[PDB]
This record gives C-alpha cells, structure tokens and sequence, in this order.
C-alpha cells in the first residue's frame, strides 16, 4: 500500500511525498521538472523487491509548490541536496540509496560527496555540466509560450518515448504546464555551473553509478562519459533518453534494484 | 586539377585512385561502403591549404571491384591496413597523414601502430568494436534485400544528413548499390573483433585524434569515447553522424587540415 501525504520541512517547503514497501530507503529525485508521478510504475516495482521507496515533487513545482521563492530561483545542486536531506530528516530515513536524473543527478552526487554517511549509494543520469542557449533563453518569453514550447521539447525531442510519455495523463501533464515556466526560469542557467564533478579525485572509489541513454544524441552528455572515466566510477547506458522511468519502466526498475543490491 | 586513375598492386588489386595538391600527403580511407566520391570536395578543400590528397575505392568496392576474394571476404583491420600500404608504396607515398571511419578507422589506427614510420598521424572516427546483430543478420540475404535494407539505413539512420546523401547522385548510389552486398557478407562479423583498440597502453602518447558524430545516438560509440580517454588519446566531435564529409564537408575538411598543421 502507498503513503501519499505531505510534510513540511523548517526551510519552508511542504512537500507533497509518496512512499511504498518496507526494507532499506531508496529514494527516486525528479529531474527538473519535479515531478514524482513519473516514477509510479517503478516505486512499486522496486519495493516488491524489498525495499523502502520514497520518492517526492521538488520545491516550487507539482504538489511541493508550498515554498519560499529561494527553493526554485537560482537553483544549484547544493540547494537541492540541503533540501533532499532536509526531507529524509523529517521522514526519518537514516540511510539511502539515491537516485536523480538531470539536475536530480547534479542533486544525487552533491548528496553523495556532503553527507557520505547518509548515502548509501548514489545512481546518477545525464549529468548537465553546460550551458545549454535553447533553454536558458526560453526564460524570458511568457509563461504560457513557455509551457507550449518545453510540453514539445519533453514529448518530441527527449521523452525516449513519445506513447509512453502521453500515457502519464492529463492530470500529470496539467501538473507539468505550471512546472515548464518555473524550472525555465531557476534552473537551467544556475544548475550546470554547480555541477559537483569537477574534482575527480572526489569522485573517485564512492559507490557512484552513472548512466546516460542509449539513444541521446551523442554530444548531449559525452562530457559525462570522460569524466566518469577519468575518475574511474562505473559508467553505462540505460535504454531511452532523458526519462528512463517513464520510456522503461521496468528496466530502470530492474537497474535500480539491482545497483541497490550490490552495495546493500 | 584531380587525377583520377588505376594503379595495380602484386595483392592483385587494382584501385581506382585520386589525387590533388602538393604538399604534405594527406590520404582519406573510406568507410566500409568504400566509395571515395564521398569525400569530393574535401578533396579539394584539403589540397587547397598546401597538401598532396589521394584517396580511394576500397578492394572488392566501386571502381576498385577488381581485386581477389581475400580482399573483400573476412575482412580485418589489419588486412585493410596492409592494402593500404601497398597502395600508398605504390603511389609512392612514403609519409601520410590518414583519416579513416567506420572499417577505415579500424584501419587508420592499424596503420598508425603497425607501420609508426609511415603514419604522421591518424584521425578515427566512428570505430565499431562491437558485433551488431542487424548488420550482421543480413549477409545471409539476397543481394537485392541486401541493397534494399542498407540503402535505407544509411538514407534515413546514419547519414546525419538525408539531403546531402541524396545529392551524391545516382551514379555514386548505383555503385553503392552493387557494394552493400560485398560489404555485409565481408565486414560486420570479422572487422569489430579485429579492433586494434584493446590494446590501450600501445595507444597512449601516439599522435592519433578520435572522433565521435555529435548526432550519433550515444550507444553506438559509447565505447570508443571510454577507450579513448582511458588511453590518453584526443577524443571530440564532428557534427552529423557516420559519414561527416558527406553531411558536413567543410568542417569535416576544416577539421583535417587544423588537425595535420598540428602534427607538421
Ligand atoms: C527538466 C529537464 C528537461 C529536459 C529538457 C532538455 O532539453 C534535455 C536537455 C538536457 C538538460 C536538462 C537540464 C539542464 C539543466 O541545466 C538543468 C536541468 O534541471 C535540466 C533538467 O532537469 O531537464
Ligand atoms: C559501411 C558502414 C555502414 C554504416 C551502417 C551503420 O549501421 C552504422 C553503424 C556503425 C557500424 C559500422 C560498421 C561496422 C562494422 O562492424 C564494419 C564496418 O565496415 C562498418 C562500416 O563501415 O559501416
């Protein structure tokens, strides 16, 4: 049976969560657009596993939007790893293993090297480490225009699944058409300079996995690909793009069971 | 002025072969496909900034068809390196520059650890290590489905480019018809295992630059970007896909030019 509820945390934020199973904390971050109904399959695929997930919408964003303006504007990977912890500490949750894509990876990583004990392991995808111009200019038109063009960008050019990600609903969708301005306006110039992987030696030996997808263009996360290998920390591909727990559900399921079980 | 030739070799090849400039030997291998129209105008362009380029059809393809079955059955890296040098000693080339995709980079790195004396440097790009299922099923067709299939791929898949690919001509895509069959029965299953890329301690430090296409979904060169920076060796992008001078002739001509000024 799953946990829908909400806690607020001392930093303003109430957080809308979800929890399912019982064993060890896994813990799912959403990418940018902060939304945990992408994960819905997996939570309860991983806890039939023996696990305890809980996964959450950001601050700012979806259900979480109960929060102060510094939570979603000028957002870095430390903001949001204090925010991640601030959350396991009102849920209780001692020890986790975590995974984030995007600026859920930046998030994960950042979690990883400032609170070792806490983090049991981290999975990490598509790390963003550039200043990307198509998004950071994308801030400055109407909330509305915005929201047209980034639904686009997410259905056609990095869903990894165009049926998949239509399948998620309309009240997901409704969800993500507030989210598309804010994360526009605090993310996407703020996040890749904070990206916590320019000390490899840092890096190197933590019980760290990081993928990118199988059909991402190249050039998007290459950068993640040297840079896992210089620092020696275990490298590889899911299917998909940007969202593998919506195009694979089962498969990203199975990766996280199984990158848990290895380090449990 | 571009010489367009035959020159014959004792491996019983004739090659169809062409030249332009002086200067430098700068000498462009094909990909698998081994069609030297492809690299036309970087032939051209090239050769106007001070070099001697020669390229040509490969043994068993295009205008170079008149060559014994060894040639062009099992085919390995170090086979095809070893008929390039005899067409090099042939042309009487004794230092060369080599760019080479595909099979070609295969064989551009064969050259450069079997041969250091001839090889200035050597550009790969795009070098399979990996056995595909789906190249590899189709040697067991008909040559017509062969033709069919291929031709596809290449059009809508790979080409990083479908207008410039088109734009060859039905001269160059009626010789590439005749050339997808050859390919498919002598080159998927016995080149990836040849990869002169396991080796990576004989890689470090040599004057060799890889390249990967930007477009190119990550999964199908994932592995050379891992090798390359565990060896130390100069790994970046070209934009577009498997064939750079086809979609993108002047930055792939700009690219070959900057990249041997380096090693004069
Ligand atoms: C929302 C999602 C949309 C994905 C939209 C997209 O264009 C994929 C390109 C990869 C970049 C994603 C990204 C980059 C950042 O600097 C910060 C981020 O939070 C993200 C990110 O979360 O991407
Ligand atoms: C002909 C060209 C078609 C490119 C067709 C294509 O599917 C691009 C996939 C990358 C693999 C290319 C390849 C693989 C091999 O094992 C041997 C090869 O000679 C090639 C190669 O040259 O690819």
């Amino acid at each position: 049976m799953r946990t829908r509820s909400t806690i607020s945390t001392p930093n303003g934020i109430t957080w809308y969560y979800e929890q399912e199973g019982t064993g060890p904390d896994v813990v799912l971050v959403p990418d940018g657009l902060g939304e945990c109904q992408m994960f819905d399959s997996s939570v309860s695929q991983i806890a039939a596993q023996g696990f305890r997930v809980t996964t959450f919408d950001m601050p700012g964003m979806s259900r979480s939007a109960k929060a102060p303006p510094e939570t979603y504007t000028e957002v870095t990977a430390q903001k949001l790893a204090s925010y991640v912890i601030s959350v396991l500490d009102a849920l209780d949750i001692k020890h986790a293993t975590v995974w984030g894509c995007a600026s859920g990876a930046s998030t994960v990583v950042a979690l990883l090297l400032g609170y070792p004990d806490r983090i049991r392991n981290a999975m990490c995808h598509e790390l963003p480490t550039k200043l990307l111009d198509h998004l950071s200019n994308t801030a400055v038109l109407e909330d509305e225009e915005i929201s047209k063009i980034l639904a686009n960008v997410m259905l056609n050019d990095v869903s990894g699944g165009s049926e998949a990600w239509q399948a998620m609903g309309d009240e997901v969708h409704a969800r993500l058409h507030k989210n598309y301005p804010v994360w526009a306006r605090g993310y996407p110039r703020t996040i890749p300079p904070s990206a916590p992987v320019k000390d490899l030696e840092a890096l190197r030996g933590k019980p760290l996995d990081w993928t990118v997808g199988a059909a991402t263009p190249t050039e998007s996360f290459f950068d993640n690909i040297v840079t896992a290998t210089k620092a020696g920390v275990n490298i590889g591909l899911l299917p998909g793009m940007h969202f593998p727990y919506v195009s694979h559900p089962d498969v990203f399921a199975k990766y996280v069971v199984e990158t848990t079980q290895k380090h449990l």
